[PDB]
């Protein structure tokens, strides 16, 4: 099958050279989102990575893994740390 | 050198539509493994982003880049936020 | 297809697209997340370029951070031993 054989050959090898510089041009983008209150929220197609709290406070939990929920009595704020990727070029 | 160049140049430019395209379709999957005590770990294929702890806790170190310890004298509880990449498709 | 007007260009581009439809999800298996912590006393901690922060930690166990310049890990309470920033990259596994 001399051709179709070949051509396979070749795609496998020009993929092999150029997949790690494409992969290696692909970044983390993260930002942080902040709110008064005990809650911060990370926009669809994010994910949420930390959160922050005002207050000293380091015990939060993430909900429904999009909100950051800061737990110690009056919390003045909450932050989350939102990610996705992104292409460098 | 010649039907093989042609080839590679059409390699090369299907390569570098559908790159992008497929990098976008992936994003981070992230989750939170708990715990009582001060320690709580990530399984296998996944990395340690933050950490949480109980009794507002903001002290915490990851060991082995694996398990997170809340250092805190008072610990409840200890939280590791676990993520992976995931193919949405 | 539907009557290709280049018969051997649409084959081998058809051939490309699914060898790379095979290609791409078996490479992607081979990349990760490589992160690190990088510690500092004091209240300022930063992650090196080409890395994004991810959290921070603080001494004395406050809770309170922020990112400064997306670089630098801020503990925000009076007093503070030390500082943490969580500092990550995507990265083929080599």
């Amino acid at each position: 099958c001399p051709i179709d054989e070949a051509i396979d050959k070749k795609i496998k090898q020009d993929f092999n050279s150029l997949f790690p510089n494409a992969i290696k041009n692909i970044g983390l983008n993260c930002w942080t989102v902040s709110s008064r209150g005990k809650l911060a929220s990370c926009p669809e197609g994010t994910a949420v990575l930390s959160c922050s709290c005002g207050s000293a406070c380091g015990s939060w939990d993430i909900r429904e893994e999009k909100v950051c929920h800061c737990q110690c009595a009056r919390i003045d704020w909450t932050a989350a740390r939102c990610c996705k990727l992104q292409v460098a070029s």
